[PDB]
């Protein structure tokens, strides 16, 4: 008998995945260690390595609901509240990794997102966070939303506090990665406001997503500006990957709403559809609910008028070797937006930086404070 | 350009550490993120393969110092307290993994043991929890010693708490392994007693490790008898690896002060010191301050007397390959001291079954509060 390890062969094909599998250390976020990725891939079965195929996919999302489905067994078995929460956190972590790249069964995707989205709920109930969770009507939409407040929040304690509003990228889960990223700002007194957008969190694969995602988060600064416990002067908006080109978005169009905005390799417009690599086109497709032949059209409507004004203070993080945001077409906007757009560009990174997150949203997170100290904080 | 990434042939030659790496998703111990891995392996020297040999460890030792410096770069440039702990946080981690298995420059590896202490010394005066730091006399040593309460610990709204006491192993630091394992008691409302004996953590390398080590241990329970905040009716002995083999001791030696004593992967006796795989023999050797020749004498005498009874509640986690105490000697003393040892054997896992460090933490923790409820808690 050999110890249960990863195949070498399986671990450089994931090498691009790693770090957003094992993402940022989070105290709330739930987060896999070492041992669920073992778990998950020691079995994985050999010869299955392109990770442009389906039959990939659907093995890594069956491989990864046993690891989900072993943490709820510890979780439903467990004698404390706190092994409890320990357990249904690792279990939505393996259950997130299960369905984030997987699109071939509508109904088992949402049913993974709903497992994610009931064991958050329930980590809420024993959590030591201040969580206030209702739907925001916009028209007819009913948008799941969170607003988080800092460790020991007392309103009677405190002056209205700053508030970031984080978007869901195309893949990401709203209690996973971007909850990761807004423990940061909750680390500095600040509240947080996380959503499902159209085709967003819960709501992938439900409705199609909003090419025109600064209207939702306008009914959330609405929100924010009635909430008394909140400093509607003091806003931040963070968007990570296509949630950065939304952020790029909420900049052209309400930025005198923010003091700044945080654009985490997002970019103006998105490479070629047809030549995307791995399975982005089925990611893009499931997201906008569209077949292949529909999604160029979109990509060319998606894509800014970098000429039409930037209303804020902008800092973008690129990889130089994105291949889904261009550099070129983010330097471009850089120079176009001038004083008010600050680059950092890491030189020998892929797609969202992700060799680099902790360093980075530490400096993100100081220059936010930085923003609401240079109006008035 | 090619992203940076780690070497498919690097990643499987280190599979047996990788899990040793990563740790436990801890809140305050020091902890790597998957890009520190790759900032320290991805220029790491190609045809540098052997576990076994010396220059694998320097080249290691060196590229993650380099990682560990940029993070107090980092730290020293840091624009706030939170951000300036992160940065210190993860400084600790990479000086850890730079140190931990490098035994060549005995000063090189004191002066990062030293790094990691003063690093986590200044994460105290910012962090949450209520830290007494002192050293207690043993004789003419002094110990190292670090007495933690749980988050918003309060003496005057708080009955005495039950504390559990922690070992390192053999190449541990107090603040990295030993402090991610007490943070599920501290998690639990118990303290935590942490310490350097003779050989362990910042004295590694200073003073010989002490075989009876449970004479240290006795200065601990006598200390935590004299502190009103900790009912001394309520207290555990874990230990890990090397420590596990001390857990063993100390429930032959002085058992009946303990409600429990946990045992991670510790055994009666270790395989023939010769014949030790990747760097233990200079592990041990470093260690004990002693040259090869020496050591199987050593080894000897360190093998337990398995008929001196168990005189409290023993929990061992054990890996059916563990190469270093192999699990029939395990097994032999499980059936000796039959009900008051219960075994958790992992089929398939190495030493310190760290696949499963998550899963058998959470299972531990629940054990060690169900035995203090046995006691009357
Ligand atoms: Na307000
Ligand atoms: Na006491």
């Amino acid at each position: 008998n050999k110890p249960n390890r990863i195949s070498p062969e399986l671990l450089a094909t994931c090498g691009y995945f790693m770090p957003r599998i094992f993402f940022l250390n989070s105290q709330y976020a739930p987060q896999v260690h070492w041992g669920d990725v073992v778990a998950a891939l020691s079995h994985f079965p050999a010869g299955n390595l392109d990770l442009s195929s389906e039959e990939f996919w659907y093995e890594w999302m069956i491989n990864w609901s046993k690891v989900g489905d072993s943490y709820i067994n510890i979780a439903n078995s467990a004698k404390s509240e706190v092994s409890h929460v320990r357990a249904l956190r690792s279990a939505a972590a393996c259950y997130h990794w299960a369905e984030f790249m997987y699109f071939s069964d509508r109904s088992r995707k949402i049913q993974l997102r709903e497992y994610i989205r009931s064991c958050f709920l329930s980590s809420i109930k024993y959590s030591d966070l201040l969580v206030d969770h209702q739907y925001i009507v916009v028209d007819k939409f009913h948008m799941p939303f969170f607003l988080i407040f800092p460790k020991g929040y007392k309103e009677e304690e405190n002056h209205p506090l700053p508030c970031v509003i984080l978007s869901n990228g195309l893949d990401s889960m709203t209690e996973i990665e971007i909850l990761s990223l807004a423990e940061f700002f909750l680390g500095k007194n600040m509240a947080v406001a996380i959503f499902d957008g159209p085709g967003q969190g819960i709501n992938l694969g439900k409705s199609p997503i909003a090419i025109d995602m600064e209207l939702y988060v306008s009914s959330i600064v609405k929100l924010l500006e009635d909430d008394a416990r909140i400093n509607s002067n003091l806003l931040c908006f963070l968007g990570i990957s296509f949630g950065g080109y939304f952020a790029l978005r909420v900049a052209q169009r309400i930025g005198d709403k923010f003091c700044c905005i945080v654009n985490l390799s997002g970019g103006p417009e998105i490479a070629e559809f047809d030549k995307l690599p791995r399975r982005l086109k089925e990611d893009f497709q499931f997201a906008f609910m569209q077949d292949n032949s529909h999604m160029q059209s979109i990509f060319d409507e998606i894509k800014l008028d970098i000429s039409l004004p930037c209303k804020t203070k902008v800092f973008t993080v690129h990889g130089e070797l994105d291949d889904i945001f261009q550099i070129d077409k983010v330097k471009k906007l850089d120079q176009l937006w001038g004083d008010n757009h600050q680059l950092l560009c890491y030189e020998s990174e892929a797609h969202v930086c992700l060799n680099k997150i902790n360093e980075y949203m530490i400096q993100v997170s100081d220059w936010v404070s930085e923003q609401f100290w240079l109006n008035g904080y």
